[PDB]
């Protein structure tokens, strides 16, 4: 397998880190490789903030919900779906700005972040540092955008913590081939999957808490999927100017 | 400086295809690295579905908006985004699936797709392939649904072009750093870097068609957004299931 492959294959996800700060010729490497990838119609509908100051980033923390790894890392980055970029196009070309008022600017935006995001993770990566993203700054998004100073027809979608790791880890087990890669139509029979997942899962748990801990991936998953756990999600975007087509 | 990072950097969309099938080598590894990439809560939120078969493949690219590259790929792979796992995960431990009622179920669904979408990406790629993703999967997403035999709780995101290339392409020049890249907090002074940009993308319009189109960036840009171009998005999330808090 490929270094690019192998890069992609052998994802951990870290929360622990060193005092070493990302060099300047490292973030523009991952801005840059961000930027490389595909983006809907070619707008580039992705602002990246870059937070290195120890005050502004321990704020971040605790408004993602007291996340000890941003405060720990030298670099946090914020993946915002941004339109005032397409604002500004339509304004120097005498035109209005009507994707806004619909739920495909949002899924669009979305998507996009979700793309810069992977690239900017698969470089990271691949030059030694760790990561890993920060989607709860969707807990409290309307101190987000006070905060980094987000304008309209901007939100953000995810965080993304760079640094030096001082822990290997270990990677997570994923689904079944088979329940993920469904072949020319959607595959309807995947319980008996997620029922021999889940003791590959609880057996993953048991050998990383020394028996302390059986939670199953379906468990774990059905608690916080029980309620809607961010509730300004809506709030946040109607904010920023974005409308829905009922 | 790594293999990763070259294969990010040198990145085309491509919509020339040869006749030569993708491998099931191939097509496993594609699936095994965006499998490999991160998702929200370890609840791996994407489920891809892989076109092979010509007349399938035909009506997926009609539906489009007949994107001839589509019928001239082999495998037309195609990213959704999944809630139906956790729907079996939360019947399997009696408990109701709350999230799907929030915007924040569709924020989760696109990003994941997107990361898993770029995973995918970046591993074709450097086995030598070539890509185009396909936003053109939400033109008329009811009837995609109801092709791929799309469950509750299940939506089409973006579909992926994969297939052996018969032309290299070029590469999109991609906006200034300085207007992707915002330091601590966002930087509102972007109009003279998008005129900049517009500059350098009517020359590479020039180049590229030999003189005939003069196409700048805010110019393509303001004709698409002007408008919801796709309006069946709303009536597609609330066709599987999904609400919106109010
Ligand atoms: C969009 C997104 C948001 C995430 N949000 C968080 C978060 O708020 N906190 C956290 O510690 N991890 C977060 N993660 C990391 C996941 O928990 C992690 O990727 C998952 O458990 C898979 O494990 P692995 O990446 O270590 O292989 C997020 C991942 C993604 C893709
Ligand atoms: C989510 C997404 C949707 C896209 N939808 C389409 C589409 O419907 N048709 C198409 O030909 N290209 C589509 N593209 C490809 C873009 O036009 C292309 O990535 C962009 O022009 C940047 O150029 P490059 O990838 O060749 O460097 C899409 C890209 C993304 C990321």
């Amino acid at each position: 397998m490929n270094e690019a492959i192998r890069t992609i294959q052998d994802h951990r996800s870290i929360r622990q880190y060193t005092d070493e700060a990302v060099s300047d010729e490292h973030l523009d490497t991952i801005i840059q490789s961000a930027q490389s990838a595909a983006s809907s119609i070619n707008g580039q509908q992705v602002t990246i903030i870059s937070v290195q100051d120890k005050e502004k980033k321990k704020k971040l923390s605790e408004l993602a919900g007291n996340q000890a790894w941003i405060d720990q890392a030298p670099l946090f980055l914020i993946f915002c779906a941004d339109f005032n970029r397409a604002k500004i196009a339509a304004e120097l070309n005498d035109a209005p700005l009507g994707v806004t008022d619909g739920l495909e600017s949002i899924l669009v935006g979305a998507t996009d972040a979700g793309i810069s995001l992977e690239a900017a993770t698969v470089a990271a990566e691949s030059l030694g540092l760790g990561t890993v993203p920060i989607g709860g700054i969707r807990r409290k998004p309307l101190e987000v955008i006070e905060l980094l100073d987000l304008p309209e027809y901007v939100f953000p979608v995810s965080g993304l913590v760079v640094g030096h790791p001082s822990d290997h880890s270990a990677k997570k087990p994923r689904l079944p081939q088979a329940a993920v890669h469904h072949r020319e139509s959607y595959n309807h029979d995947l319980k008996s999957l997620i029922q021999d997942y889940d003791a590959e899962m609880a057996e993953y748990m048991k050998k990383r808490t020394n028996g302390a801990d059986d939670r199953n991936w379906s468990q774990t998953v059905s608690a916080i999927y029980k309620t809607i756990y961010y509730p300004e999600v809506r709030a946040m975007l109607e904010k920023q100017g974005f409308k829905f087509e009922k």
